[PDB]
């Protein structure tokens, strides 16, 4: 009934249909993740929905907000704290390697649409201890 | 220093403790390149608990940066809920804090943990990890 949200996770089935690497393991910790941000606030979330849909092995963070960098020039840095308009949310994985194939696939998808949506940025991640989910 | 009534806030003397661990440490908080590659992501506790450690970070860290306070996902067996198991949010917050070198955060993932441990429940439940970030993050 969420047309959107299921276009976007048969788009992302579609690219991640062409690996078969794990996306599990017995330990079942949380050690690796990507990092997803930029685009638009409402682009994000429609991203966050369908990659759920997509792949039940992962855990998602709600959107939050990113701080800012280095500011050029001579003047004050930002203070750690302030925050952007720029939008971030969190997959936590089990396993780096379905990480990077993640990580793949959303590049892969979001350049084929509008911005502000191919705007959007990823990166991997990794969890020296892991995380421990609740 | 001391507040009015021989007092200062928890963030205050949170970010005095990470000011005296962290002098223990003569390492590189910063690089040429100025990407923002590595962290350390700090969650459980309580929200008040995070909050007063986040506000003490950033007080004694000017390099770093740091996200809001937000929630943590289930692991295993999400509770219940209307939408995907990978949304639901439990009640354990995080917040996330971005770095410059690998080893100014190895230091302060440390840092935190010998801190927490001083603190009384619930703070002492504050768990922490380093994280690196393959292409780094851009931030704005
Ligand atoms: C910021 C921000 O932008 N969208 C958000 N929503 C979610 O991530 C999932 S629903 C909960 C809600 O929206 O209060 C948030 Br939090
Ligand atoms: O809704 C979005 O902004 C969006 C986000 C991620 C991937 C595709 C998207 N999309 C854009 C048009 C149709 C799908």
């Amino acid at each position: 009934s969420n047309p959107k949200f299921e276009n976007i996770a048969e788009g992302l089935r579609a690219l991640l249909a062409r690996s078969h690497v794990e996306r599990t393991t017995d330990e079942g910790t949380w050690v690796a993740g990507v990092f997803v941000y930029g685009g638009s606030k409402t682009s994000l979330y429609n991203l966050r929905r369908g990659t759920a849909l997509a792949i039940p092995q992962c855990r998602l963070t709600p959107l939050s907000r990113l701080p800012f960098g280095m500011a050029p020039g001579p003047g004050p840095q930002p203070g750690p704290l302030r925050e952007s308009i720029v939008c971030y949310f969190m997959v936590f994985l089990q396993t780096h390697i379905f990480a990077e194939v993640l990580k793949d696939a959303i590049k892969d998808l979001v350049m084929t649409k509008p911005a502000p949506t191919c705007n959007i940025r990823v990166t991997v991640c990794s969890f020296d201890d892991g995380v421990d989910l609740p």
